[PDB]
């Protein structure tokens, strides 16, 4: 009885329910809250030496492992959601994308734009919502759901 994309789960460490979104990667302890022509999101993208373009702005070759790169990501998803840093911050400074220099902002878009791990994601948060890893060919994503 939860918005579709929810399952209830079992922390292993502490014993405590929480829902997890297999749309989204998110995971979260409250009972989640429960579509539009178009959707505004943000992303930090860390690229590994299997995306579809290994090469960013920050590293002419980019050779991190995919494991490499999905450790990246759960560090700056562990420190967004602490508060020790904000998401524009981290998509500024370590987003392989070129909307780094945006912080992250991809503006608004429809289905069937974007590729579809990201799409699916994207209409799946809610506004203001952060997801988990998705993974897409270039890479995996923390995917910010702004509008
Ligand atoms: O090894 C790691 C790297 C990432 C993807 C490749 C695959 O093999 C799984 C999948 C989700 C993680 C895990």
């Amino acid at each position: 009885k939860l918005p579709p994309g929810w399952e209830k789960a079992m922390s292993r460490s502490s014993g405590r329910v929480y829902y997890f979104n297999h749309i989204t990667n998110a995971s979260q302890w409250e009972r989640p809250s429960g579509e539009p022509a178009r959707v505004r999101c943000s992303h930090l993208l860390v690229k590994h030496s299997q995306s579809r373009r290994p090469s960013s702005w920050r590293q002419e070759k980019i050779t991190r492992t995919k494991e490499e790169a999905l450790e990246l990501i759960n560090g700056y998803i562990q420190k967004i959601k602490s508060g020790e840093e904000d998401f524009e911050s981290l998509a500024s400074q370590f987003s392989d994308c070129s909307s780094a220099k945006a912080r992250g902002d991809l503006g608004a878009f429809s289905r069937g734009q974007m590729q579809k791990p990201f799409e699916d994601a994207s209409f799946a948060l809610r506004t203001g919502e952060m997801s988990g890893p998705v993974f897409t060919d270039s890479g995996i994503h923390i995917i910010l759901r702004t509008e």
